[PDB]
């Protein structure tokens, strides 16, 4: 009832008493979007775009260089990671074509709103802008039937920048403002690269076009044209890190805001670019589950 905005303003109290502390947002907001998980969403790709087979995707991957008997230990290694992110069949296999954007459609959606209204649709669109690979004209990712797993990338070891666009539509098909919702930019390793390649191997976010909120005590730290990622290792605490990866980077690690920044969103059309340097595969999850420590839920009505 009220027992509701009583304890949202006790929290928010809290949350700005607290602002400094590890783990806390350094400036006090509380959540209005709930896009969480959806695993039962509809995903839909346009019959123009070529959604690949495994082995399909296999040998084309291969015919680039990309291979396990490549006698580069870089190239081979590369296929490594590619050959376990290609073995799951419920994502979508995509090749993109530099500037050529790709939209996924999610319907269906079960478990989202923002503020108190149905979130029935959101579709991402995915376009390639860069990549060290090769002549710098294609590159792989595979789309989630989840829309808050949301994608996994490849870069080879090399490189990679794909510009993300999201947008949330509700019951009635109409373009949703999210704006003061939040989103969790997650698992932003640094460090966590192969040892045979490179250990510095970088995932980031950049060019936001919305405002982040640096989470107190976290690795994420904010750079020009809006990106966000660490400036050393976050991987290893012998090379600076507070905690190991593996002590870190899981959805139920208390400790996981160490690898994270917080979105808030200012836009019906959300726009950021997912990048990597060396990291041979990168998970890209975009979702409202935050996860620095008390931020509340805005009551609704
Ligand atoms: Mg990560």
């Amino acid at each position: 009832y009220k027992k509701e905005f009583a304890a949202y303003t006790a929290a928010l109290a809290e949350a700005e008493s607290k602002k400094k502390q590890d783990g806390y947002l350094s400036e006090p907001r509380s959540q209005s979007l709930n896009f969480k998980s959806e695993p039962n969403a509809i995903r839909t790709i346009d019959s123009s775009v070529h959604q690949y087979g495994q082995q399909e995707l296999d040998a084309l991957v291969k015919s680039w260089g990309i291979s396990p008997t490549n006698p580069d230990r870089k190239k081979s290694t590369a296929y490594s990671y590619f050959n376990a992110i290609n073995s799951n069949n419920t994502y979508a296999k995509l090749v993109l074509e530099k500037d050529k954007p790709v939209d996924v459609t999610y319907t269906g959606l079960k478990n989202s709103s923002f503020n108190g209204k149905k979130i029935s649709k959101v579709v991402y669109t995915y376009t390639l802008k860069e990549t060290g690979f090769n002549d710098g004209t294609k590159m792989t990712m595979f789309a989630s039937s989840d829309p808050t797993v949301t994608a996994w990338y490849n870069d080879y070891f090399t490189s990679t920048n794909i510009n993300v666009k999201v947008k949330f539509y509700d019951e009635e098909g109409q373009l949703m403002n999210l704006t003061g919702g939040l989103v969790n930019f997650s698992s932003l390793n640094r460090g966590n690269g192969s040892g045979a390649i490179d250990k510095d191997a970088i995932e980031s976010v950049r060019n936001f076009n919305g405002r982040y909120i640096p989470i107190s005590g976290s690795s994420i730290k904010i750079h020009e044209n809006n990106s966000a990622y660490a400036d050393s290792s976050n991987a290893e605490k012998s090379l600076g890190a507070r905690w190991n990866t593996s002590e870190w980077d899981t959805t139920s690690s208390p400790n996981n805001w160490y690898g994270a920044i917080v979105g808030e969103i200012t836009q019906s059309e959300i726009s950021f670019n997912m990048a990597s340097s060396k990291s041979g595969n990168i998970w890209f999850a975009f979702n409202s589950n935050i996860n620095a420590i008390g931020v509340p839920t805005k009551p609704v009505a």
